[PDB]
């Protein structure tokens, strides 16, 4: 008795034109209409989860290659529906995208950020939201470095003081010892910004190298000391 959302005839005939010319690389109006409708349905703040799931099924029905093509489209900013869904906190739509099983979760937008990185900064309310975020983490490289400054999702969570995301990332295998373009680690970032509880969680990770140095020779310890966060210095000493 549900009113199912249906592709318009325009949309379906576009999906078929795509299906027909998909394996023919040489073979823009089509694609432009497809992309505009797809983003209008999937990627606005007020997107309807039912609608997006009906559209995903209908694309798969045209063919799995069409489904894959469409849901991985990116706009002129290099954002995909996954990026928008995450940044809008529409985690039901994130979940529908993941369950469709053909998203490239590791795609960086033109700013350099993957959906996992954007998630590390997105507003999370419920536990349901956080369950979807952990699923997201598990579907992509949580250790990817942003094309800008080589930041990871963990660094981004640390620098924004997001304790829940730090815990989520560490539970989903994130490497605590990755260094950015300056040779800086999460633990160094946490130490500079005086984030005590986050330092504690990072230190608790098996393998955490508190000895690592950034390109200048700075350690988390030297940074906390120079910053005057002696409480952090004491924590580091107890570890080192």
């Amino acid at each position: 008795f549900r009113e199912r959302y249906e592709l318009s005839e325009k949309m379906l005939s576009a999906c078929n034109l795509l299906k027909y010319n998909i394996k023919d690389p040489k073979a823009r109006i089509c694609l432009n209409t497809l992309q505009h409708d797809w983003f209008r349905v999937s990627s606005q703040k007020s997107a309807v989860p039912a609608m997006v799931g009906d559209y995903i099924a209908a694309f798969e029905a045209v063919s799995p290659d069409v489904l894959r093509y469409i849901i991985n489209m990116a706009d002129g900013n290099g954002n995909t529906a996954l990026h928008y869904s995450v940044s809008h906190s529409n985690f039901q739509i994130v979940k529908l995208l993941l369950d469709a099983d053909v998203c490239n979760v590791d795609h960086q937008n033109k700013a350099g950020y993957t959906p996992i990185m954007l998630a590390a900064l997105a507003a999370v309310e419920a536990e349901k939201d956080m369950q979807v975020v952990e699923e997201l983490f598990s579907c992509g490289d949580v250790n990817a470095k942003a094309s800008q400054a080589g930041q990871t999702a963990l660094m981004l969570a640390v620098s924004h003081g997001r304790i829940d995301m730090v815990k989520g990332l560490l539970a989903c295998g994130a490497d605590v010892n990755i260094q950015d373009d300056e040779g800086s680690t999460a633990l160094m970032c946490a130490s500079e910004h005086g984030h005590v509880e986050i330092v504690k969680l990072l230190l608790a990770q098996p393998g955490c190298n508190g000895h690592l140095e950034d390109n200048d020779g700075s350690t988390a310890l030297s940074i906390a000391l120079e910053a005057g966060h002696k409480d952090i210095a004491v924590l580091l000493y107890a570890h080192l």
